């Protein structure tokens, strides 16, 4: 990772897996002021629906999506970034939101992998 | 509200403030083989977009969205219901993670009395 001090806007449940992915890249997370970089997370969502129906349904596609923009010392720089991450939902006998509440979590360390890999690319872009 | 008894398929976050809201209708909730009605929960959306800017987010725009389809005895009824509801998170010094749950809380209470209190009117409609 080259240009390696960053600052997180936004993005509060992907802080610290995006934190760990940074430090695992040699980069650094410092505050607005003392960061060169800042990569503000600009929308969050999680969207639950039905799949497998079978008027009752069996299983849920769950899919996170993450806008973010790069930023230097207040100017955007590229394009703003979407990254999305898919998994499928079934329940088996547990604890039916714990689980689902385990999948966003791994969905997330997956989309934060995934942001800082193409930060990772970003300046050869 | 009539035709009083419920099963709810999905939903699962919905599941509690919806039940609670239901026997406040003076129906029931049941399994799906004892109960007149299925209120299926086809799709629960939790969009979190950042709303006052200022390189530096001061505010969020949440939003809940939730589609359900109501039916009888296997059979659709009615059109497919959208409920949607909508906050400003503004963090002060707190728990940003923990206030942000809280708000998505209040908001899932907010839809589920939404989508029960339509329920009393489809009869009617």
């Amino acid at each position: 990772l080259t240009y390696r001090s960053w600052h997180i806007e936004g993005g509060q449940a992907l802080q610290f897996p995006l934190e760990t992915a940074l430090y695992q890249a040699s980069g650094r997370v410092d505050d607005a002021a003392g960061a060169q970089m800042t990569l503000r997370i600009d929308s969050v969502s999680q969207n639950k629906e039905t799949y497998t129906v079978t008027a009752v349904i069996n299983e849920y596609l769950l899919i996170l999506t993450v806008e973010a923009q790069v930023l230097k010392r207040g100017e955007p720089v590229g394009k703003p970034m979407t990254v999305s991450v898919r998994r499928v939902l079934a329940y088996a006998d547990l604890g039916k939101q714990e689980e689902e509440a385990a999948l966003w979590a791994e969905m997330r360390q997956d989309a934060a992998e995934q942001i800082v890999r193409r930060l990772t690319f970003l300046k050869a872009e």
